């Protein structure tokens, strides 16, 4: 299904070795860095405004990606 | 005591107010983002490479940014 969110968020998944390269072709996206934390997890920060859409949903990204572990997960703050 | 790290990390105050401000200051700091989860919260990215320090430790940061509540914390990642 289309997958849509205004928040930054997290790219968890066994085979990250496309996930920056990806990430580069959307232009609602501002940066993206890998945890000092855990390999496996990579933050996405959204430009200002903008709303990460993706129409064909995750499985479009894990194909995009070359990992059907991949995952999309909310950040986490130690205070909530 | 002299506060130093490699890792990216966040700042947890009550007056966030001067806080990338303050981190702009730093060429050792890459970026700063405000959590959207929580207001009182900001990411701390450095340069690679980068070691961030700072010599009158932490307090040296409550005092450059105003607030006395400010607190680093390390960054959380699920599992």
């Amino acid at each position: 299904a289309t997958f849509q969110t205004d928040a930054d968020f997290l790219l968890v998944g066994d085979d990250t070795s496309r996930y920056e390269e990806v990430m580069k072709t959307f232009d609602t996206v501002e940066a993206v860095r890998k945890s000092d934390l855990d390999d496996r997890v990579y933050m996405v920060c959204l430009k200002q405004g903008s709303t990460f859409v993706l129409n064909g949903g995750i499985e479009e990204l894990r194909l995009l990606t070359g990992d059907s572990t991949l995952e999309i997960q909310p950040m986490i703050v130690p205070t909530t």
